[PDB]
């Protein structure tokens, strides 16, 4: 098929900046200009990758079902509602109906998604060692982070304080055997990209917990914000090892630890907390979103996108 | 030896339930007869089963000696202290100083248990990865959140927050590796009902904490509560491959959980928070306790009860 | 070379617990001369062993390279900016001038040190399950508390908070994993002294948070240090197995963990939670570390202290 599963990554990371730009609206009102067309682009993509998933789904359904059962693939499929709860996100500012309908079916996909596959590994016998990759961040925290998020959004603070819980203990019951199993087992180059997803947790837990705590940023944020950075640094270091086979569409999947550093960086900066540091975040991330932009666009010209 | 150490499991998630139904006689005075019954009824099989066990010291020592050195089926010990200081709570509305007598003892004995046979797997060489199994929360997480608890209700608050702090952290710690081992190895049938003790954390964790923070349901308990839900969905998810070779009591393993969950509830309820669900979590609790309670007394007409 | 990297340990120890006894002084003004006895002496040996470890740089430095290269050695040469920025916490009280520099010197350090070294071992096949060791918490952890400790006195609460986040965070995702392996795994009486790092982390912990949030006991101090005691009172029982070959230098890796056990006592007796504790725990900790002295002093006197 076409369109592998993890190329939602491109909506996700362009809807979470829109969101992120959205919030610096009223410190500069241009930045609702960049929010909208983002947020129109990302919606656009979103609706052509989901279109070409049902295809997927009616017509080629037995790469669906095995990419469902694999204990590595299955993960990147939760991309689908959180991509989903974004867009309704984005939507909101216009349409809170039909925002909120996103949100709700995002939620109860995520979640249902989770309790039928990520508790079936549990049985045993088919995860293997091997298939301890970053990609399990997916259903297993970044889903319950953006359903936090949406659900704040809609003034279920309590319910998203729920969901934000399932993902921040989610995240630290996973990373200690990931890490583990990265200083042990180097991590093939085909599976490398997914590094980007290591940059993830805590820049999109702080981001979902700023969204529900009414963008008070204490101690907990700043925790948070601290490992981020670490991570970051890592990953910086370990960046010429990442694409030692060269630059591929996969490093998408740095895009939400990049846009949730930026979206994060508002809120600090909102708060007169760190500063300096929350426009070097923003600047950066958005340069880095903007790289893989044109690599996109690139690709897209030498026909070497689409499988 | 007639009784295994896994049935203080029951006298425990009664008397949690015992304690959970006290909390609701403000809102409903009619809850004070139900938890009283409970509480009576709790505390009669307590007395019977440390009686056993007390027999079991003196006339089957070697059984004592082979369970307690064991990596695995140590860790049923440590219901004894903990269900000693549930009934010391028990026992508290009607007479604190043969209550606090209870609660020393147990938590005496329960840190005593854990500095010796906790820290001695340290030493390497017994403990083997399939020794990785959900029994561990009992000496290391479920024994310190009761002392915590029952301190609080003695008014040893400071110290509540030292082992509650000890239970909390102790769960973080173990928790990671537990899951991972259940996702590569398929957990025995014969050992398959302790599944029911990874309900227990968050739901013992936000009980405890909320008995020490004089009730107030902050954010820290809705991020447990959170993850206690996660959880209770995917074991709900997994019941049926849990008991695939039939019911039996090891079930009362999942009491732990269900009697915290229906605690945590009352203290939600009182707090204005997530009535719905609260309302939702403590009936649901009380039937799956109920149903317990049922295949108890048919196991016991059939004389399936003792070994 | 003369001075085993671990040595690094003795000016640690020594400093922090010149810091602890300085925190007392507006208790009890004698205190003042104590901790500038113990800040003066750790100073001066501090000063010595840079100067070795500058010599071994530039004579030995193939000795360098592979401790630095190790996946298990590399962790004692963060001892290095370590006690770099607790000298330069000492001297605050005298130049402020001279210890900003020390602080930021040890703080850019440690920060290139992990994100050169830490970072590449996620590149795999280095690192083997046998290198999970308690000095990994070294790089990790301890250095990231120090610089979050020295930063707050320097004024830089909020970059200070950052760090500390680092450290926390590390700590929770690496123990699971190293407790895990000790259970398993005999650790080897060549490294076992190193089992007193493994008091560190939550002592280390509450004491940097003290130091950043103005040395207000709340309840996430209270739950450090309930899990430092339950972590104290395991290695108690473990130290005649710890000790099995011989009383050694090596256990000065304890003194991390004793002399915040003492600092962070003085911050729980000032703010009047659980003095009594705090009283014990302060001279437990201080009376350890004179053991320890005069264990370094019989030593030097036999002509057994350096290579
Ligand atoms: C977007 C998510 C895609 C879902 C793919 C579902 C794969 C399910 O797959 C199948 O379901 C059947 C029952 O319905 C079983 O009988 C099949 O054996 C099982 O493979
Ligand atoms: C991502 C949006 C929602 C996810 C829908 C997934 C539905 C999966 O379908 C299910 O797969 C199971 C296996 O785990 C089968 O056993 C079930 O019979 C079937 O319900
Ligand atoms: C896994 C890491 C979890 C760390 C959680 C940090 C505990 C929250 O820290 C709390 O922040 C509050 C608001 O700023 C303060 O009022 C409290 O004093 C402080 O204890
Ligand atoms: C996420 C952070 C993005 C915020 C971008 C802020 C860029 C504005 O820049 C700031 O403007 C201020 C007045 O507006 C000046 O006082 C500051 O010195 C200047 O740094
Ligand atoms: C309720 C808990 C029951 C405790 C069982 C204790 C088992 C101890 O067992 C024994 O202790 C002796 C020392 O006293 C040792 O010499 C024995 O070799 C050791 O097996
Ligand atoms: C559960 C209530 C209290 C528990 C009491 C346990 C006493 C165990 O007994 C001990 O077992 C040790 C091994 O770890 C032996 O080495 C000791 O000599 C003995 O003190
Ligand atoms: C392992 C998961 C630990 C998460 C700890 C959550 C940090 C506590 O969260 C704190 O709650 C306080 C009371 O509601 C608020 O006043 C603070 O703003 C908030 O930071
Ligand atoms: C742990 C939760 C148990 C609490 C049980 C509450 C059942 C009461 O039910 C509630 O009664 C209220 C007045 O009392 C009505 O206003 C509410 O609509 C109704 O839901
Ligand atoms: C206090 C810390 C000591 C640092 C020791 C550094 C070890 C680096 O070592 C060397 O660096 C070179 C590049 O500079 C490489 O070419 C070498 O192959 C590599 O071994
Ligand atoms: C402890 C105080 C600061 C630490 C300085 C460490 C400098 C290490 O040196 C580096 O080692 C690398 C390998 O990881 C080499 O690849 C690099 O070329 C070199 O920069
Ligand atoms: C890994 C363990 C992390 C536990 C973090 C504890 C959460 C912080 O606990 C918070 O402390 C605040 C200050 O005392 C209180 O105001 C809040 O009510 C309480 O939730
Ligand atoms: C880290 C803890 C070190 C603090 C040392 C305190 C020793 C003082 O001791 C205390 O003195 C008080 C008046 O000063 C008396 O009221 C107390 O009863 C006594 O315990």
């Amino acid at each position: 098929f076409p369109l592998p599963t993890g190329y939602f990554d491109i909506p996700l990371g362009l809807a979470a900046l829109s969101l992120a730009w959205f919030h610096l609206e009223n410190l500069f009102p241009a930045a609702r200009m960049v929010s909208d067309v983002l947020g129109i682009v990302a919606s656009a993509v979103w609706i052509l990758f989901i279109l070409m998933y049902a295809y997927k789904l009616r017509y080629y359904f037995e790469e669906v079902r095995a990419e469902y059962h694999s204990p590595v693939r299955f993960s990147f499929i939760a991309l689908i509602p959180i991509t989903t709860m974004l867009v309704g996100d984005i939507l909101y500012r216009w349409n809170p109906l039909i925002a909120e309908v996103l949100i709700w079916i995002g939620t109860i996909g995520q979640l249902l998604f989770s309790t039928l596959r990520v508790s079936e590994l549990w049985q045993g016998g088919v995860f293997e060692q091997k298939s301890t990759h970053p990609s399990f961040y997916l259903p297993a925290v970044a889903a319950n982070f953006t359903s936090a998020s949406s659900l704040a959004l809609l003034g279920y603070h309590d319910l998203g304080y729920l969901f934000f819980g399932a993902g921040m203990i989610a995240w630290i019951i996973f990373e200690p055997v990931l890490l583990q199993h990265l200083r042990i087992s180097s991590l093939e180059p085909q599976f490398r990209a997914t590094m980007g997803i290591v940059l993830a947790p805590a820049f999109v837990c702080v981001s979902a917990y700023l969204s529900i705590n009414h963008g008070e940023v204490d101690t907990l944020a700043k925790i948070l914000w601290g490992y981020g950075f670490l991570q970051l640094f890592f990953l910086l270091r370990l960046f010429p090892w990442i694409v030692e086979k060269g630059l591929n569409i996969g490093l998408w999947a740095f895009s939400a630890g990049l846009a949730s550093m930026a979206n994060s960086a508002t809120a600090f900066y909102h708060g007169n907390v760190l500063q300096g540091v929350s426009i070097f975040a923003f600047v950066f991330s958005n340069v880095m979103i903007g790289l893989l932009v044109l690599m996109t666009i690139y690709k897209l010209t030498k026909g070497q996108f689409f499988l």
